[PDB]
DNA sequence: AAAAAAAAAAAAAAAAAAAAAAAAAAAAAAAAAAAAAAAAAAAAAAAAA
DNA sequence: TTTTTTTTTTTTTTTTTTTTTTTTTTTTTTTTTTTTTTTTTTTTTTTTT
């Protein structure tokens, strides 16, 4: 009977043999060929926020040193965002990791999740973590998550960057079983070898997510048929938490358009809350669905946890002059008030050029694309102080949810 | 043409209307006219 | 050590194209009227109760 | 003096051709929004006093 569909199983293979083609031909194809945006005297002036005096007073520093500045075909000065962490490097200025006011700090968990696709979670969450790294005053060791097995987020020009050289890998899920090599216990050392990659940013880091991962809710499931207590929401907090906890101070987190066990353990183990959606009716509805799943599911969850400190929405793909969509706004404004954010990220198709080079709109100035000037400009001037009153709501509970 | 038909053994209670009754109207004019030149060159034709 | 001159830059102004809205025209009907065609009711004629 | 049949009046019904109106679709049409080239403004270095 099924000779055809052995022919036709086995087919589906004979064009994902082809498809294997295909990411080779992709990996050849995104291959870097870019340089950083530069400083030029002004945006260096908005962006690091260092008067003329003191930049001028240390560049000298540093141009008597070993290092030497470079300028741009004309005479104007021009520094790459190498050389930009370099100086912030040996600014002295120190972080939240190190200043006297506050050093000794657990990780500041930001996370982003909705339960509807493709509406905007990953690219505006990886445009809200490149956009808190460009706190350049204040060097945030800073950890990307894409727990969304299919994000691009290991892929997207703040990546995890698996160079030929890279040998071989233990994902989150290999984390939740401690499927490395036996003889080795999986230390924080062992961490940054195969667990903490770089993001083309001295200072932003990530780790990688891999289909594979899917097999984690098979796999927890079987652990159900093993188990009763529903234990494996622990997992998440002892492998990971604790052992990541101690010397880094926030972790982006993307999570996916799902809601799975691998995404309640996300949901809990974290001790913060956002919730991304867009101004749709059947989003709303579908978060109503979610604030009756969760504080059952939560009563689930083991006692000691003392519940999430704070709650709020987000917007995205928000048009901003839509009827339905501001509606939609002015009512949540209405019932959670304090709760949302007011800041808008609108749609334009400057980000459609972004993501078709996969480069971020740090990645790209006014030379690359065309006159979406002012679109971007108002895009990443609202996603920065939308990153810094998420922050500010972190500052306010930095007495709270570190003292839980 | 698709019916396999001819414009004149499908008529107007066949089914058009005002549109077909213009048609064969037409057809039939252009018929008078045709076979009017049929007599202007078959007086030649008679004769060779 | 400072001034002036020279060179690589953003902001404003001008022109054209694609979105949309209203009106008009070709058409394409379902309904009615007029004319035409196919049968029918009082009167008339001849041979005969 | 009566009866029968046929040729004229008129009456009834139907089809075809030709009457009007409405809706749908197609064509010409400026306002608003979007795109590209640009003249003015800002920054740095070298040379001279
Ligand atoms: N500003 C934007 N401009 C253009 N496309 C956007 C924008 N924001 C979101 N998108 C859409 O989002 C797609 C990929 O981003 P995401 O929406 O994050 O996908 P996702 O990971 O499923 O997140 P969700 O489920 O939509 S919240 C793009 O291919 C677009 O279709
Ligand atoms: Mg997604």
């Amino acid at each position: 009977k099924r000779e055809q569909t052995i022919e036709n199983l086995y087919q589906l293979a004979q064009l994902t043999q082809q498809v294997q083609a295909d990411r080779i031909e992709i990996v050849l194809e995104e291959r870097r060929d870019e340089h950083f945006p530069p400083m030029s005297k002004a945006l260096m002036e908005t962006r690091s926020g260092l008067t003329r005096r003191k930049l001028d007073e240390a560049i000298a520093k540093m141009e008597e040193a070993g290092h030497q500045f470079t300028k741009n075909n004309a005479n104007h000065y021009s520094i790459s965002l190498s050389e930009a962490h370099m100086l912030m490097d040996a600014a002295g200025v120190p972080k939240f990791h190190e200043r006297k006011k506050n050093n000794e700090n657990k990780p500041w968990i930001i996370n982003v999740q909705n339960q509807k696709g493709g509406t905007g979670k990953s690219m505006t969450a990886v445009h809200l973590a490149a956009c808190l790294a460009l706190n350049l005053d204040k060097r945030y060791r800073i950890c990307l998550i894409d727990l969304d097995p299919q994000g691009s987020l290991r892929l997207f020009l703040n990546p995890q960057i698996s160079l030929a050289e890279h040998t071989n890998i233990y994902s989150a899920v290999d984390i939740m079983l401690d499927n490395v090599p036996d003889g080795v216990q999986v230390d924080t050392e062992f961490l940054r070898k195969n667990v903490m990659l770089p993001t083309q940013y001295p200072n932003l880091k990530t780790i990688s997510a891999f289909p594979e991962d899917a097999m984690f809710n098979a796999e927890a499931w079987q652990y159900l048929s093993q188990n009763q207590s529903l234990d494996i929401v622990r997992l998440l907090k002892e492998k990971l938490i604790d052992k990541i906890a101690s010397d880094f101070d926030i972790i982006m987190i993307d999570t996916g358009p799902h809601v799975d066990p691998l995404v309640w353990n996300a949901m809990y183990a974290s001790n913060a809350l956002l919730i991304p959606c867009a101004a749709k009716r059947l989003d709303w509805a579908s978060t109503v669905n979610f604030f009756q799943h969760l504080p059952t599911v939560y009563e689930m969850f083991p006692e000691d946890w003392k519940g999430l400190e704070f709650v709020r929405l987000m917007p995205t793909m928000f048009e901003d002059d839509n009827k339905k969509q501001v509606s939609v706004l002015t009512e949540m404004n209405y019932l959670l008030g304090d709760q949302v954010m007011m800041a808008t990220i609108p749609r334009s198709r400057a980000f459609e050029t972004c993501a078709d080079t996969y480069s971020t709109v740090f990645d790209l100035t006014v030379n690359d694309f065309e006159g979406g000037k002012k679109t971007l400009a108002t895009a990443q001037d609202a996603v920065q102080k939308s990153a810094l009153e998420l922050e500010r709501v972190l500052h306010s509970h930095w007495s709270s949810l570190n003292q839980g």
